[PDB]
């Protein structure tokens, strides 16, 4: 059976998909190639992948490889209606509405792993976070020795694959692709540059050119949302505090600022750089930190500036204090006014007054739509990719000999990554050189691939 | 004493260094920091690198800190005369020497150890060439007994070790820093980028926005070759054979195409794609390979167009082919013209000719300056706290129970490399953030680094 | 008193939204100061007809506080903003503009513009966009070009059809040409698409652009913008141009410049179209003003689930006529719509071959997006509001027979007043000007508080 | 017949005339597209420009086009026989050098106008600066019933004509070239985006990617200047008197900054901003003004800073100030180097000291080539044309009603700055539209051209 909120919503669900699929290479030609060789027959795969239409594309992918499937979501709230609907109708169990509750939620975890009312026999898995890689191990152990393996892609999960392998309790194998090269670029990188641009201006509406921003820290995402703001017309300047990335942003044309004096922090009011905070139009936070932006510094910024968050949660920004004794004033969905003045009898032609986008949280996924299509693509076709190197393994069916030096956690070779990256170049039209066998061996290179060794840096 | 071609001229050079060492923080702030404690006091040295005013400041900045050493020279070829003599007049034995000749460095290389007639009492080799770790090991057995470390730069030498150390004839244990975040990000990405257009615009003198570029080969070479030429207004192609930088390069503006029909190199004229090379006029080969440009483009290439190699020798160019059919004229100091009609019936007003830069050979090299000093800086000051690393062990005093444990290649610690960064960044007048311990146990890093673990990526 | 607009409901989103505005206006929210107790616009009437945006509210608000009369309507089928409307209906303008309107309804809201109680009431003045209001006072109701100070023009597509009408004599009022300024042609024309053209290409339809390739068409002063805001995104852009210069500027700024048929010469049959290139491209826009710059033949050449947009001010420039009449037409979503080639009555529902259209080839920055921002919006609405004020002085109407023959032309204002405006304009961004000592204006040529650059001097 | 020197030259140049010929597009392609008629058989001019590589190119441009013209060198340098020599060679008589008679070169002119003691026999004139104009009313008005009309090239010379005009002296009508719209966007602004960082690069082999600089003025020059100097990875910042220059400024990504307090300068010490000053890395004068560096930066000026002129005028830089109560040295043989000591005596150790690349004049002229052969061909294409249309029109040979009405000076027209337009739109290979009688009518435009308005600004 099915629980979806409304079955109807499938006639538009179909629609929606068939122009969606039309943008995503990777995974149509991973269909067109292995028409007949059909890897993936008489394999089962239970998997655990946020249900948006975006992954509906993929599920169709794999079964017409030849693979059954069964389904649920992970998050409770990252579901659509009219996809869910959409693979209800056309047959695959789902459980994917949204109770936006929790309570319901919790009922249903085990609900779509067992067959009716008892466990039964599945080949793989493919999880989000980890959630059901702690069940098969805790609720129902028995159906352990027949998985091959596991397909996880999260690093805040794939740290208990970690800490469980030296403890001896991980009883088959997984697999990491977040790491890899395709993924740590798409992901990270890229669509932040394509989306913080977007959602400043679809929330707020202002001009950028020839204003100031301060964007605190450099890694990947730090320096795709340097370059969103640059290419718009601003001037920017970059705190950070590794020195080997603050070295990079002084060689690519930013000023490194400390907001402290000296760059010590004492906690105290004049530990700050009043001459600097009381000048600046916008700041943008890009750490998995706590409190980089802390109360100091927001009593001394210029009044009518605008403050985003697209870094781990609501930690770096002291949200806190601001319902303590500051009062907020709606403007529309997720774009606030937050008054210094006082906490309550507040004016609306005041002039001290702050610009909040997405109450603090991610912004370029609350105030916009979040990543195009084009980029979700190499994440997903990496996966499934997963699942065919997975299956011809077969851990379970080797005796018991062999079988304990091949439970590992292994990182996804290199030559499968070279795969979803081709089809992109071709999906842009790109054509790739061959190289001639006299050729290939000066590089001591296979023809086929890998180019690259394991500890070079992209 | 000294073999410099003229004493007198150590005024001149040092007039020179003293200009000169206004541009090099990342060794100024060495010797501030260590005063007092002069930590290389008692160690004895010997050096091969290259000459030049840069190499200059690095031997003051090392005996600064209380070191006794003596120097040579590595290349054949590159050769500084007054900065020479400027070190020569210091009182520090320098024997480099003047004739572009092979035949005498049997006799250049054992000047260096002979102190007078007798081997010199050595503690650390400070070879770049990789030649003094081969007379080290192949002569003099019974001295090399008490030196404590190596630190070697190039990729190209460090491979002469890392093979030998399996057959266990390395005696000593060395340090490859080549692999170095800041060794690597700052010579081959931004010198290039620094210097190519530089060359082409000294080269050339002429004009560079709007008009037809082509880049083969996409490494970090050919990532920061293509950005210095898209500031001055060109349209510029790519090429490449791993697939994952030419799906970098789709994604940073740039169209991926190949000279070959469907990418497959025949051999044939048949399999040229004549109508891609029929309006490209500028050429600049990155790969490090072998006849990445045969014959066929070369044939087929627009009428007028000027060719620039930046990849390491004479072989991305089939310029032997020239010589045998397409003659050559002098125009300027280095820029040859090549006409394609044949070795007879030179004709002053043809228009089917074609330009090199520096004869195939590396351009950048050959038709200006090179690095800034600025770059070159921080290559030198991770080769400076390498030595310290070394001595602070003390590796000949250990027992011989012990010794066995040691002949190892490791990498520069990262610790090393962030305080290199750190005198760069205060170069600048940034200013670098500290980590409150409240804010250092969130990550799981010390508020004294390293903040990146080894498999990062920077 | 009496309006019809899409909704009363959102008065209040679209005054928070006013408020921010008004803070970033620096140059016409000064004039509100400036002229406070002198109030030059008392007895003024005004008939406006410009896009309803967030920025035009402001304005009417400008001039109901320098004493003005005010009734407005919108300018495009596409244009207007249900909450920008709603707020100046709700303090007392009468006014009548929504969304997804008809040329049926287009020309009855003009048509109240004029009538009140059906009588056609005293109008001094107007403020007009795109030449549709100056036509039907010229062709229709001659009764009110007898009392008319002026009129106001900004767009440079209705400049050429009013420059049209004085060689014919058929004009009767003079006019200024408030689009020639410095602080509108440099700073809106160029700027303001750059900042929302590739906003609205990416609400609307929502693909990665980095890595595609598109067409431009016109390089003017809003193709430069234009391909700006292509290129910085990351798109492979060419333009095409019918003017030697604009192409050689195009050269030199990083383009290459190609035309849809072969030699360049347009000989109208299928074997002069080139789809060499047009089975490659996967975004055109139309950026010139004129008529069939993207005909039948190049959309039949067209690659596969191309993109068409246009920001002009028509919908003559791509020839969509044939569309509407040869092939079957889908919605998607509003303001976007697929329309399936070779199909003529039907298509099914995983057909390969069709195209993409964004707002029927209209305005699409203004009608896929919300316009331009609000900071460049500044520098024009107070030339105009500042326009208002010059033709008002003059009265037009009072004046006697020889006397009124000798007012009859086009102009432009003064440079000085622009660059009042533009020194109120940049003290908002932070910046500070520099006061020339008593020797250095001496020895330039120019006053110390005057002009410091000739008429012709370009810029 | 030879005059400058000796003949001296045989492959000194004239070898890359050919290339400096093939780089511009127009003026060689209207050589064969007005070749078959020629339309200029018997304009008989005279006068100087330049005399350069570049240079003469235009001379051979009209005898193609059946010109006899006469010539000679003028300006400040006049040292290049590398040309100058071929020029003689052709058959016609050139004066370049001279018995060091630069203040006097009017013995020059006495051999130009002069055949046998009678003048020269002569209906056209084509000057660069005026001082040759004024002969024909100073000194032999006889001969000027049989001029046309004359060319000037200079922005101060058409001051003095459009006085001469406002006076009665003026005895024949003239053309204007500056207003050219091909000629004001090329020089201008395209020839300072290509010389600036490329000279001061030259000059210093400084690294720019991170450095602060400051650019006075914002002019066509000044537009140049700051996008050559952004994109190599500085931070710029720009001052302005003129209200619209400085919104233009802050809109292409730009700070605006103030030398003086509230912008007020009255000479006092108490004043100026100190703080601001002693941060910046660079100054370039971009004005034609006076005092746009009192003696008051140079003294709060941050230590080491590069000061640069691309101006006209040398009172932009206070050197009167500095040539006194300060000591100089030379670097190089262009570059200099000023002590902050005081009177004299310094010892080559200090902190403060400045540096000069050109002392106060244009660095574009002596440390770089200066403008490269694409942007300067637009410029003379103005000149043949505009002898080709004054030819047409006889001025003398009209009656007298006739000739007192003919007396006026215009500018080129609109339909002939097209007509270069097109040649070099096509030298890069593109293809221009062609428009239907249909839309021809539509835009009130003929097929022909021209397109556009007096008044528009491109
Ligand atoms: N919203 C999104 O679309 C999105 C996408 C990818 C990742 N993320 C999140 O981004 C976060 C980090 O980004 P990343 O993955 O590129 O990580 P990263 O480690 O590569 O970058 C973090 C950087 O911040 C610096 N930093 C740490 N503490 C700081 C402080 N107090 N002040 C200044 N700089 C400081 C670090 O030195 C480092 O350079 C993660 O929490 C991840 O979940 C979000
Ligand atoms: N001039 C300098 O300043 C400088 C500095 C550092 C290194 N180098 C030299 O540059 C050379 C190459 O640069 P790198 O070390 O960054 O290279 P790299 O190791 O980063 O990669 C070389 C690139 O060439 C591509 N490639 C290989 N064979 C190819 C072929 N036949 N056709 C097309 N693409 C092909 C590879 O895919 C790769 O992207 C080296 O040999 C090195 O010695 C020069
Ligand atoms: N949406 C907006 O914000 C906005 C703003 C201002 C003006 N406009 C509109 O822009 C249009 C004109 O733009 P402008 O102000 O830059 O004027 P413009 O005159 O400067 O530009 C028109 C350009 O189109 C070129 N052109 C004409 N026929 C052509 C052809 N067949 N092929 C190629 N190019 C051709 C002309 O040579 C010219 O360069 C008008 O329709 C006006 O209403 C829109
Ligand atoms: N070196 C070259 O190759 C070259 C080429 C052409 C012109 N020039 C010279 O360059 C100079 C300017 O060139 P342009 O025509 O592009 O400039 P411009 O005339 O267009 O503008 C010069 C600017 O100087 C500004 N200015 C004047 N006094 C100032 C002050 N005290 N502070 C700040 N700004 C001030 C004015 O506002 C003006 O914007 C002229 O002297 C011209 O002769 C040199
Ligand atoms: N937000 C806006 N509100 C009103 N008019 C606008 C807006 N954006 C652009 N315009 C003007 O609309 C006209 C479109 O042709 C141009 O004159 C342009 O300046
Ligand atoms: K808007």
């Amino acid at each position: 059976d099915y629980k979806v909120a409304d079955i109807t919503l499938a006639a538009w669900g179909r629609r929606e998909l068939i122009i969606a699929e039309s943008e995503m290479p990777a995974l149509m030609g991973l269909r067109r190639k292995y028409a007949g060789q059909q890897p993936l027959k008489g394999a089962k795969i239970l998997g655990c992948i946020h249900m948006t239409i975006q992954t509906g594309v993929l599920i169709e992918t794999l079964v017409a490889l030849g693979a059954e499937v069964r389904w649920s979501s992970c998050n409770i709230f990252s579901t659509q209606d009219q996809a869910a609907a959409a693979i209800a109708a056309a047959g695959i169990p789902v459980f994917a509405w949204k109770g936006e509750t929790e309570e319901e939620y919790e009922w249903c975890i085990e609900q779509t792993i067992l067959k009716d009312g008892q466990p039964w026999d599945a080949n793989m898995v493919l999880d989000d976070g980890g959630d059901l890689t702690e069940i098969l191990h805790k609720k129902y152990p028995q159906m352990l020795e027949r998985i091959h393996g596991i397909t996880e892609e999260t690093t805040t999960g794939v740290h208990r694959l970690l800490d469980m392998l030296k403890n001896g309790t991980l009883k088959v194998p997984a697999i990491n692709v977040n790491d890899s090269v395709t993924k740590s670029k798409n992901d990270n990188k890229y669509g932040c540059r394509h989306s913080l641009n977007d959602a400043i201006k679809r929330g707020t509406d202002h001009l950028l050119s020839g204003k100031q921003a301060l964007v605190i820290g450099y890694g990947d995402v730090g320096k795709g949302s340097s370059q969103s703001l640059r290419q718009e017309g601003m001037i920017v300047k970059v705190a950070e505090v590794d020195p080997i990335c603050a070295m990079q942003a002084c060689m690519d044309g930013f000023e490194v600022v400390s907001p402290y004096k000296n760059g010590i922090n004492d906690g105290t009011e004049a530990s700050i750089d009043a001459a600097l905070l009381g000048k600046i139009d916008l700041i943008v936070t890009t750490t998995g930190n706590v409190n980089v932006c802390d109360a100091n510094m927001l009593k001394a910024l210029k009044k009518r500036a605008v403050v985003c968050n697209i870094g781990h949660f609501d930690n770096e920004i002291d949200t806190a204090f601001m319902r303590k004794n500051w009062a907020w004033e709606e403007v529309k969905p997720q774009v606030h006014k937050i008054h210094r003045t006082g906490k309550d009898g507040f004016d609306a032609h005041n002039d001290d007054y702050l610009i909040l986008l997405a109450e603090g949280r991610l912004v370029n996924l609350g105030n916009a739509t979040g990543h195009p299509s084009r980029i979700m693509d190499g994440s997903f076709a990496n996966q499934v990719l997963a699942q065919i190197h997975l299956f011809e393994q077969k851990y379970a069916d080797l005796p018991a000999a062999e079988k304990a030096k091949r439970l590992s956690v292994e990182v996804l070779p290199k030559k499968l990554d070279e795969e979803v990256a081709l089809e992109m170049v071709k999906g842009f039209g790109g054509v790739v050189t061959q190289l001639t066998p006299k050729q290939a061996e000066y590089i001591g290179v296979s023809v086929e691939g890998p180019f690259k060794p394991d500890t070079y840096r992209y």
